[PDB]
């Protein structure tokens, strides 16, 4: 039967290849694709030829100037159709060149080109948290209905059915990364019952926003297998329960050589600059999660300290135990752009004085 | 059990072999098929025996004059039943060697071999959209019975289990076609939830027809499988919601070659000329479709322009910056006889004057 | 679909591994484990890199001096996610390299290093009886809801639908274990209906613990996948239906050698004079387990006897026929702690006089 | 069985009577009633002795001075309980004779008292629109989980079981309320399926607010009673769906005398000028339905004119005609404490200059 | 519990009265209705006040100009809320006195004034066919979902569980009717399965069109209660299945005296003549109920009889040996406004010439 059909090995009859072509739509959080047929397999980016779509109906362009252009930008292999097919992450632009309004990754890009910022060769581990809900009613997945689990407590890390809500979908996750060629880190049940967390490992520059952007797209087809829905709101339930963030671990050349942890104090100085502005592009709903109580710090206030979560930038025990390391920018929510943040943190860090 | 004995390898056990003949019914939208065994391996149409069936029940014949007669002429690998078995896409005749009134194939043949479109070597890539529906109910798979999703938007190359219905049977047909030998070009999800679409990529005359009726043949015994329902009614949803449509996408010889976008403007002019007949052969029910909302232009007027989605037919970007490619005639609807279509093009195209 | 990513195997596509960090929480009874990525296979403890979590997660640490640390202590195979990846047992510091409070390991593993133990080479087999209950409800599984099965009887090592509930869960551990490394001896369906037992076989000093807490984690991982859930709880239903204990078989190089019974009588009279103290940390609610029916001897008095399961200490017919073997402290609940239970009876065994 | 208890008659064995004391929550939006029996019929308020309840569990009062006192208003029959028994609507106080902040009925009795509003006699017709929900998915009733019925139009005032959802309710209250003694003027269904109205007719001052209230306890009850949720929220469902508000129709003696349209219109001009202070008080959420579209005027802007919906304040067709009567406030939300609109107009269009 | 509340006597406690105005839409085909309280029993329609409503709601104003007005015209006893409680059936004005254009009332006023018409003194008889819905699948009662009964035959005025589909609605009806004081002169289950029909025995004039909408109105107010839908759409079922209409029967003084029979064959002969003109009034979709088969004739054609149920107009035999009587006017649908087929059969039949 069905499942016969979709996982066909194509090798066995030919050559032909298919990719995925993925990118962000109008709202700048939604996940779009769609899958053409190429004539032999491919491993280069530059050797994918360039695409179009309607962008009048993903809310990027007018319905009598409907073609919008796909650039692909990052091969990976396509965990779902498996074999040699390929997913390709993009980047939008108008017929004449120009990147739409809704591209973030090309104004990340120049930054991370710009020479000074590419000889700091920085590195980036973003945590990413999610939560499961059940489709149509919209509640946390495992909660019952028009009610609440036991308070929170038992599930961080947890394991067993009465704590443990859809390992199912992250473990599959976990592996399918791997397999397309993300470099995922690691995962981890988080604090409210429903709630998980995976981590792209430390990708240089520009390749982390890249990678962050397909693994949500392949957490979200597969929670679409499941008959499950993911928020990245960084708050779904309101009271005593976890919002969720995509807390961002930074380092640069500086930072994880010989006495780094000065260069680090000093960036988290600039950063304490410039939060106010930090803020305005750390995801929307913020307000709602920062509130100083469940592992944030308060949104109008800039804090750090060792071993606080309770703080708004956090240094490990273990780099400052060694004077070198990286530190985690608490700050963004889920719901963030990697793009945006993955940079400007670059810029605030190195560029600016 | 039942998928042990649908999926065994005959080829341990005889040399014999199983063809499902596919023909269209009275209506001119039905699709049939028998299946009979064959003693080797077969790779050429003309070494397949002529075979009938009965007429009288598929409305092409009466009681007492029941036979009509099947001439194989194309061959596709089966993906159901696997191993050497093969679908074979027919022809319908008379006793007497006469194409009965519903053999479309045949006028579409001669047009092709006539030798000045021979030469022009036409391509065609067609897109077919359809609409998936739930058994008994006939509400669109996905919606809630009696009632309607979130309006139009998240959906078209969506992803996740609140936008996206049904990739199940999309992926499944995409291979299955790969797999038959179908040259199928790429899939997406389309505007309206529920709908779906295939293109059937550059083919040449009359296997174009050939290989749009297997795709659709392999379609609809997905769906089957599945226990879902497929239309190809071009307006299934009255209101708010997309229609459907085939849109045909066309080029010659001289139109990709140096300097064809001059060609491409003299064969829209003339296509400008023949609108009227040609709506009269573009599927039945297109005036519920073509309104001038939703991406179609309104039946009456003809129109064209370059990334303009509402308009009668469109010229890619690409085409237009290369001076030289295809333009697409959105006008058909999704219940097209894509013989009709695409020899009318052709014949309007090429031939008249 | 879903179990097809589940079961990818990485091996064909990189050398990385994944490793699950396992420890025990706040209540000294919970188990919590995360994975993450390493970059080829592991086969020493001492290779594997430290690591932190959230304690004030876990009810070990504040959320401002949050971090705490894990030592990998032991390396098994994980059954789950298969091929090369591994499950690694932990224990707990402090940033400063102190024992948490909730650490049992280090002590346990300084009486098993001190010299004058570690030359009787002592040895542990621990019978692992858990009960096994339907999600939500409470009740244990093959019970019907607000009502009981037939009278203790016929479950004990039973077979059968109406007899035997849940050999699915336990037939899968026990290959879980024995893949993963665990020295798991055997197991068997036990008194009351719905609750099972799995012993962890002959294994010397601190290895004991180690394993019986993986076993644990296996157990309830597979319960888990099962949508079931288990306790440890001594005495989960209250009345004429059996309690639930960890017997814990012991024997030193003396012990097992000629005329070890007379050594074995020797430590089962230490053993009654500390009683009292034994009890303390023999897990809690015990009270309601020990009661002298039910297969136990009650709480208050101390015996021992040949083949009798109503003593506190039970000695083989076999070990007594040889004048040599182990003895049986039947006096341990089901939620004991192995670190404590196995290392107290070491030490009110050979040090102590 | 269960029916024959609750409607069992009383009069035939005691004369004694049931009397439930409702008054209003911590919140200002919460109504709660307790009941005791009383020895004889009464038909006087100040008959009635005065009571106390547990303000630390309604959020006006701590632990340790947990006592708040209760002043009986108005009286009305029960509804329910039917016979003699008796509805008595509440006021709130300190055992030291203070009004407690979320009282505000003391307020806007002072106002009704002063003697030249008194003299004015002021009159309200207050318009209660609000939606029921489904209980625990929260979504209207009548709407298909996850999903939305046809779009507006055919609802308002509409018949029929795909039309009208909850008349039963509806007409329950109705009668029920007019029983107890509310002046009821009038029902309808609204325009967003599942939305209803009910008029509390022409009642003078303070009267107006208490018998408002009386009549959201009666509503609530009986959707209680159905199990189904009501909502006062002013905007339950975001998008092309109607807000709820609670219109105030008011008049004075001077307005409803010959040439009292010319008060009026100095009426509507002293409300333009404290538009902003009326809004801060006219209910929380209000922004949310107050757009200028749904029939609603922009909360930034103030707008009267004759028969428009889409204006702040709107006269009648009918008393433009006659030159003499009342006009509609359609500022206030359907979360509005009428005891607050409805004096605070009073004191703007009488008292102050 | 529901049902007290619902059924309450209001007799017992205020002299208070229920007035539900009832008016038709936008469409010209959907009954509207609001309550409103009046201070004493009524029984002459010109001492009830006139009314408005929203009609910018109703599609029959605008939002800026919203009111419209209702003019009560006749009177009867409410069946649902009972005791005094009263229906008023409506007419549709401006505020400036215009009959707006869905108000097909005052047009038939008119006629019906008008004095040779008044002196003819009309007589009508309609037969109103509906049928009944399962509600969401819309699908007509009693039939399977995705399916059809047994052939039709058995079912017209049929008895059994099997053959006849609610008629529970349809005697509910007949008695509400009744009590309500139309003058309705009998039932019948139809030839469709679940297919029924009222007749609105004879009466005169303009109150014929009155007292079929109320009926109407009373119909889907059951069918509301039952969880059921009505339509009025002529043919609801394709293929096989019998067409819903409305037959008009009729009379003139002159027709049921001595030798009137002559008059009947000249007032068909004149309609005859208006034929064409009729149809276009007779309700919208007639082109698919009126085939020739089903017991209808076709269109296109005028054709009368005796006992004739295939022609466009039918005599009773009764009549026809009596040489007076009335005759059947077969032509209109089931959708038809009986306000205008009600006096165009008297203008085509007294007036014109
Ligand atoms: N030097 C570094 N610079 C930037 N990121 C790093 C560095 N070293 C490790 N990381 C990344 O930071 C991430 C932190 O993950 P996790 O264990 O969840 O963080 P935490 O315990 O703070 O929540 C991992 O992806 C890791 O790859
Ligand atoms: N040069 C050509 N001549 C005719 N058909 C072509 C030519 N080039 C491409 N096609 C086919 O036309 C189809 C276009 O489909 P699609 O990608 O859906 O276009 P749209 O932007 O309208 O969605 C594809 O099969 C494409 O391969
Ligand atoms: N000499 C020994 N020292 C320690 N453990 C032993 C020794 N001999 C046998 N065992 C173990 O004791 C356990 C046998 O448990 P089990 O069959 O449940 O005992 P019983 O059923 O008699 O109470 C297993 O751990 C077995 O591997
Ligand atoms: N003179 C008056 N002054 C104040 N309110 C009045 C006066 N006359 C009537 N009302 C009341 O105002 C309320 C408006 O009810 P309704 O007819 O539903 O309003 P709308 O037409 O705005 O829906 C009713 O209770 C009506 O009886
Ligand atoms: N002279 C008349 N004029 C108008 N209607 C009449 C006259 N005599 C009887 N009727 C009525 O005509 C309607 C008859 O419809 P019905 O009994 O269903 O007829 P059929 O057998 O034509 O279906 C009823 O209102 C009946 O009381
Ligand atoms: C549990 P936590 O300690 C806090 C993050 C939390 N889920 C949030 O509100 O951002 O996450 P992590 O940073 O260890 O992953
Ligand atoms: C979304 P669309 O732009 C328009 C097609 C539409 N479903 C129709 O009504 O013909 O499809 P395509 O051009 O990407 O083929
Ligand atoms: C029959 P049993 O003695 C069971 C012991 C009992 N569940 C308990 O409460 O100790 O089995 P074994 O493990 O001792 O062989
Ligand atoms: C039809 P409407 O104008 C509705 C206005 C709307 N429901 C709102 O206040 O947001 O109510 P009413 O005045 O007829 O009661
Ligand atoms: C039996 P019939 O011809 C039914 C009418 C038929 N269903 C139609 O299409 O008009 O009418 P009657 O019994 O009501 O006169
Ligand atoms: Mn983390
Ligand atoms: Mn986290
Ligand atoms: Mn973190
Ligand atoms: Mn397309
Ligand atoms: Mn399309
Ligand atoms: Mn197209
Ligand atoms: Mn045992
Ligand atoms: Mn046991
Ligand atoms: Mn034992
Ligand atoms: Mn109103
Ligand atoms: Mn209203
Ligand atoms: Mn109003
Ligand atoms: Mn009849
Ligand atoms: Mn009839
Ligand atoms: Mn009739």
């Amino acid at each position: 039967c069905l499942t016969d059909l979709v996982n066909l090995n194509l090798s066995d009859t030919t050559e032909k290849i298919i990719a995925e072509y993925i990118w962000i739509g109008g709202s700048g959080m939604d996940l779009r694709s769609k899958a053409r047929t190429l004539p032999g397999p491919v491993t280069d980016p530059s050797k994918l030829p360039k695409w179009n779509y309607d962008g009048s109906s993903t809310g990027q362009a007018p319905g009598e100037d409907s073609e919008v252009i796909l650039y692909p930008q990052a091969i990976f292999k396509d965990p779902f159709r498996r074999g040699n097919n390929i997913l390709v992450m993009c980047d939008c632009y108008t017929p004449a060149g120009e990147p739409i309004p809704t591209n973030k990754r090309y104004s990340a890009a120049k930054i991370f080109s710009s020479p000074e910022v590419a000889a700091e060769e920085p590195w980036y581990g973003i945590e990413q948290e999610y939560t499961l809900l059940q489709k149509d009613t919209n509640w946390p997945l495992g909660w019952p209905i028009g009610g609440f689990p036991g308070p929170q407590g038992p599930y961080y890390c947890g394991i067993g059915a009465e704590k443990s809500f859809g390992r199912d979908i992250v473990d599959a996750h976990y592996k399918a990364c791997l397999y397309a060629g993300i470099n995922i880190s690691g995962i981890n049940g988080e604090v409210m019952p429903g709630q998980w967390e995976f981590q792209v490992g430390p990708s240089v520059g520009i390749s982390s926003g890249d990678q962050v952007w397909v693994a949500r797209y392949i957490l979200e087809r597969i929670t679409e297998i499941a008959g499950v829905v993911v928020t990245f709101d960084p708050k779904p339930i309101p009271g005593d329960w976890n919002g969720a963030g995509a807390h961002t671990n930074y380092s640069t050349e500086s930072m994880r050589k010989e006495g780094g942890y000065e260069v680090i104090k000093a960036a988290i100085e600039k950063l304490k600059l410039r939060h106010k502005e930090h803020i305005a592009a750390y995801g929307e709903g913020n307000e709602r999660r920062l509130t100083g109580r469940h592992e944030t710090a308060d949104i109008n206030t800039f804090s750090w300290g060792v071993a606080n979560r309770g703080a708004s930038v956090r240094v490990g025990r273990e780099t400052e135990q060694n004077g070198k390391g990286y530190f985690e920018d608490r700050r963004p929510a889920s719901n963030m752009d990697p793009y945006v943040v993955t940079s400007m943190i670059a810029e605030t860090t190195i560029v600016w004085k």
